[PDB]
């Protein structure tokens, strides 16, 4: 499913201020990571693949059966992250952001959202 900006903001309300990260941060990250598409996938040079709305990596967070010697920290099949229901992605993201590096785990966030006015991403949305 391809979400709308305000539609996604409402769907990710459980991430608002999670670990000190305001909602605009998550919406900004989703936009630049997947362009709001739950079905987005991208293969990486190391052989791992990124899945879904938040482009969660198979080397650490989920199992896709083709990333040898990887971890499955969120204990889920990577395909579960492609669902129109973003719950699985939201739940796994919470573990990721708690792992020590915060939102820096998302390269697009680090490069395009960090230090910008992320509040603009939820402008006009009735939350
Ligand atoms: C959204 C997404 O999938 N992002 C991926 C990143 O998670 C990944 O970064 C690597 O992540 C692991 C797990 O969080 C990092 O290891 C952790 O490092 C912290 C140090 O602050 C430590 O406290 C944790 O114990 C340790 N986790 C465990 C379970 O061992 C690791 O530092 C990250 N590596 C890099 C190079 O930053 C990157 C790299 O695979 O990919 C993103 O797609």
């Amino acid at each position: 499913k391809v979400f709308g900006r305000c539609e996604l903001a409402a769907a990710m309300k459980g991430l608002d201020n999670y670990r000190g990260y305001s909602l605009g941060n998550w919406v900004c990250a989703a936009k630049f990571e997947s362009n709001f598409n739950t079905q987005a996938t991208n293969r990486n040079t190391d052989g791992s693949t990124d899945y879904g709305i938040l482009q969660i990596n198979s080397r650490w967070w989920c199992n896709d059966g083709r990333t040898p010697g990887s971890r499955n920290l969120c204990n889920i099949p990577c395909s579960a992250l492609l669902s129109s229901d973003i719950t699985a992605s939201v739940n796994c993201a919470k573990k990721i952001v708690s792992d020590g590096n915060g939102m820096n785990a998302w390269v697009a966030w680090r490069n395009r959202c960090k230090g910008t006015d992320v509040q603009a991403w939820i402008r006009g949305c009735r939350l």
